[PDB]
């Protein structure tokens, strides 16, 4: 059916495309999606490069035409160029080679291409010729600043995304969720000011010094735009680690209730996974399910009427981003998920998890009604809350 899960994915964001994949990231996502036989529950969307004016509606001109443009426009020698960025591998197939200067050029254009990618699902999403959509898109999005890329990050297609919502079709209200483990510092800067999208990171802070060191629980927003930035930023590092019951909590208690009173007309989330298991302690260091995820993915289809767009962001471990982005495409399809164990439904958040949230929800009480109402429950169960709310 044509109004179901909308999928993008291009061949030419790959370093080496290579049949019985070795095999990166994204390659290995798009395998599992076809293998499970999600792609073909899904509508395949053609992606394409962002347009130069597209990129600028985030970044500087400057930024965009250094790191989005091919530089061999501005330059025997030519066969010579071209000989060099590939390289012939162990599978018998070609690839652009790892090792040589090529390889942060051919990133950037990868990213370029990224932002197109999202922006085509985004719109398809938005004008309901799609319901839902799983962006399996390289390189990730969300450190990029206006005219700064950092953290291997060129171009944010996440805000480019929602800032084209804003100019083309007047979307009023955008709500942006962040769950890489990472904050989100790129998005903070492009909306900081502004009431119309409201951005909200879960991200390891530790009082910064996790990286990129951005992203305390006071950074609220400037100007009209005060309050409607929000960094749940989990301290007290991994003792013990954060896990589902603490995200779960988190959701329950600060995101969905902020997220429910805004009211978004479209949701977008940078989906990074590297909060899942299997990312050791300087890398990630918090040990989330995949499952979870497909349960985080499932509240967020309660806004905006159900229009919303998974972009893949962080995540390494490629299992872990596998088990996600079925988890993800899962839900967005509308399946029934594996449920959680009665381990985690029974377990109350960790004390470090409690004192983050409870400092979130005292600076945000100022601006949202939600918050205002009653004295905190983070520290219960999702049993415990359920059994509390009833009578
Ligand atoms: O998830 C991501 N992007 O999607 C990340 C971007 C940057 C990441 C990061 O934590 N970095 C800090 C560690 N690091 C390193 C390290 C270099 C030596 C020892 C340990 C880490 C190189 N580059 C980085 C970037 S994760
Ligand atoms: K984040
Ligand atoms: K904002
Ligand atoms: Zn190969
Ligand atoms: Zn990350």
């Amino acid at each position: 059916p044509r109004f179901t899960t909308g999928l993008v994915y291009d061949t030419l964001m790959l370093k080496h495309q290579c049949t019985c994949g070795h095999a990166g990231r994204i390659q290995s996502i798009w395998s599992r999606l076809q293998e499970t036989g999600l792609r073909g529950k899904c509508e395949c969307i053609r992606g394409r490069k962002a347009t130069l004016e597209e990129l600028q509606t985030v970044h500087s001109e400057a930024h965009t035409l250094l790191y989005g443009t091919n530089p061999l426009n501005r330059q025997k020698k030519l066969l010579g160029s071209l000989a060099s960025v590939f390289v012939r591998l162990p599978c018998g197939g070609v690839g652009v080679d790892s090792d040589t200067i090529w390889n942060e050029v051919h990133s950037a254009g990868a990213a370029r291409l990224a932002v197109g990618c999202v922006v085509e699902l985004v719109f398809k999403v938005a004008t309901g010729e799609l319901k839902n959509g799983f962006a399996v898109v390289r390189p990730p999005g969300h450190h990029a600043e206006e005219s700064t890329p950092m953290g291997f990050c060129y171009f944010n297609s996440v805000a480019v995304a929602a800032k084209l919502l804003q100019q083309r079709l007047s979307v009023s209200k955008i709500l942006i969720v962040d769950w890489d483990v990472h904050h989100g510092n790129g998005t903070q800067q492009a909306f900081y000011s502004d009431p119309s999208v409201l951005y909200m990171s879960l991200h390891r802070y530790d009082d910064g010094n996790f990286f990129p060191g951005s992203g305390a629980p006071d950074e609220v927003g400037t100007g009209p735009g005060v309050g409607f930035n929000v960094n749940m930023a989990f301290t007290g590092g991994l003792d013990p680690p954060m896990g589902d019951a603490e995200y779960l909590a988190a959701f329950r208690t600060v995101v969905m209730p902020i997220a429910s009173e805004f009211a978004p007309d479209v949701v977008l989330v940078s989906s990074g996974f590297d909060a899942v298991e299997g990312h050791p302690t300087p890398l990630g260091g918090y040990n989330l399910s995949a499952r979870c995820f497909g349960y985080l993915t499932k509240q967020l289809m309660g806004l905006a009427g159900g229009r919303i767009v998974l972009a893949l962001e962080g995540g390494h471990d490629l299992t872990a981003i596998c088990d996600a982005s079925e988890a993800c495409v899962s839900a967005l399809l509308g399946n029934e998920l594996d449920p959680l164990p009665e381990k985690v439904l029974q377990q109350r958040p960790n004390a470090n998890a409690v004192r983050s949230m409870e400092k979130v929800m005292e600076i945000h009480s100022k601006y949202w009604r939600c918050l205002q109402r009653t004295t905190s429950t983070a520290g219960r169960s999702l049993i415990e809350a359920q059994t509390c709310e009833n009578e």
